[PDB]
This record gives structure tokens, sequence and C-alpha cells, in this order.
């Protein structure tokens, strides 16, 4: 169809939402599909600071993990729902 408005949840409105998965695995999922673009500038700009003032590390698996947290808190932060290990045995 030619009608793509969701629902976003940092902002609590309807959206356009995005066309393609920025994060990875199901957390990029949950961004892309409830976190609109608009959301996601919001983020990207605290999260840019966020690694520099908290000294990160996108390269480290430690510090990748920890955005990810910080990330909910301003835009999951409802939810926060973390998983890792899906795999999808026959059947949902």
């Amino acid at each position: 169809m030619g009608s793509r408005t969701i629902f976003c949840t940092f902002l609590q409105r309807e959206a356009e939402g995005q066309d393609f998965q920025l994060y990875p695995g199901e957390l990029g999922k949950r961004i892309y599909n409830e976190i609109s673009k608009e959301a996601w500038a919001q983020w990207q700009h605290k999260q840019t600071m966020l690694i520099n003032e908290k000294k990160l590390n996108m390269m480290n698996a430690e510090h990748r993990k920890l955005l990810e947290q910080e990330m909910v808190n301003f835009l999951f932060e409802g939810k926060e729902v973390h998983i890792e290990g899906y795999t999808p045995e026959d059947k949902k």
C-alpha cells in the first residue's frame, strides 16, 4: 500500500517511521518499529555525546551494549525489553 505511518513510542504520536533497520538484533527492530526517524534523531544526538562523555567505544562489546542501555531510558523508557539469543526452531 501507499500508507506508512507508524506510532512512535518516544513521541507517543503517529509518524512515518523508518524504512530500514539501523540497530542490530531485536533492539534495532523496536527502534526501527516504535522509534520513528524523528525520535531517533533525538537519541543519535545524545548518543554521540554520551559516547564522548561517558568514554564509550562502539568497537568494544562492553560499551556497545552500554549505549543500547542508555537509549532505552531515553526512547524505550517503558518497555526495557532486552533479548539476546533468538533462534527459531521451526515455528513462532
